[PDB]
């Protein structure tokens, strides 16, 4: 029920991201989310009871926010349309909370020693239950003939290049999600060379 | 031609990669490297003048290998048949070198504090250049009406993702590029999605 309550975990589960994203799991302390979070150390453990609990906290909140779209996806949506939004909402995340993006992303370079059986678990069941939705798209002509989850990766992959590998497209192009104009100019691209890809013919 | 010469620089640079991986730039010390090389720090800074230099060299070493099939683009090439091959080159080295991989993108990760003026000098310098010609491709209608520095990310960000995010592409697909069969399926979606998407209509 509690909003108070719920106020207090996102504020520990934010302060908590920002620390894990820029000293890592095993740099992090306990003392330094509770000082940024302002809140006890006592506290913080009353919520998460161990840094392994609230790091895996933060990293589940981030497949939440990830994983709403897809988890909406029903079978009788525009296929098309439905991708094309996914992306956006993909790619507003990107923008929006890049830092999310870049600790997932620190945990699978170190072999997602925490996060292992999470992906093995809900995420696997969840994919899964999609990816059949997805054939059916194949199998009924709404779509081209493509592996549901390659395509899922490839949307996964191309989204979050833009957070993860930020400072090379800015190198590149002088440019980040923040310019709307480059914002606009990426959600067009990504939309285009995947939806293309598998509008059926 | 200098045998124990060769053999030390590579056991710097392999020395140097897998401890990077580990601890990262900073928790990465010289002795580290050297220890687990058989040399002594002296030596190493030989080879390599600082922590900084040798840095840039490994991941100097995956940059090569990345960009190799790029760099041979030339103006008279059949676009949609050199991009096929592009992809499927970047996904052996995805397969082969899944270390170097991560490294890379632990950088991107951490601001590309170090990597910085190699993204903004040389490889910005050749990816404007490829740009052009792929820029060509699509003015005289070989393309469809793309923005190549996209088209080049989405490549990048695909064929990478099977590397640093292996775990969790086995999570949900119980394979790993090493598995020949997944291999396969991988390079022929990949392609077919960014390949469709591309093509001229
Ligand atoms: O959107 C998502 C969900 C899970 N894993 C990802 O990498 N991206
Ligand atoms: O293949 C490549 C080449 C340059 N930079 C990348 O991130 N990937």
């Amino acid at each position: 029920r509690s909003r108070a309550v719920s106020a207090k975990k996102k504020a520990i589960l934010s302060a908590a991201l920002d620390t894990f994203s820029q000293f890592g799991f095993h740099g992090t302390r306990l003392e330094q989310i509770a000082e940024l979070a302002g809140v006890s150390k006592t506290n913080l453990l009353y919520y998460f009871p161990s840094k392994e609990a609230l790091y895996i906290a933060v990293l589940r909140q981030i497949l939440d926010i990830w994983l709403a779209p897809l988890k909406a996806f029903r079978e009788d949506f525009a296929p098309l349309a439905a991708i094309k939004e996914y992306i956006r909402l993909k790619l507003e995340v990107s923008r929006d909370y890049p830092q999310a993006s870049r600790l997932f992303c620190m945990e699978m370079l170190a072999g997602a020693p925490l996060l292992m059986d999470e992906l093995t678990g809900d995420l696997k069941a969840l994919i899964d239950e999609k990816s059949a939705l997805i054939a059916g798209w194949v199998k009924s002509g709404k779509l081209a003939p493509i592996d549901p989850q390659h395509l899922i990766f490839m949307i996964w992959a191309s989204t979050q290049h833009y957070a993860d590998f930020a400072p090379q497209v800015e190198a590149v192009t002088g440019a980040t999600l923040r310019d709307e104009v480059f914002f606009n100019q990426t959600v067009e691209n990504v939309q285009r060379i995947i939806i293309e890809g598998i509008r059926p013919r």
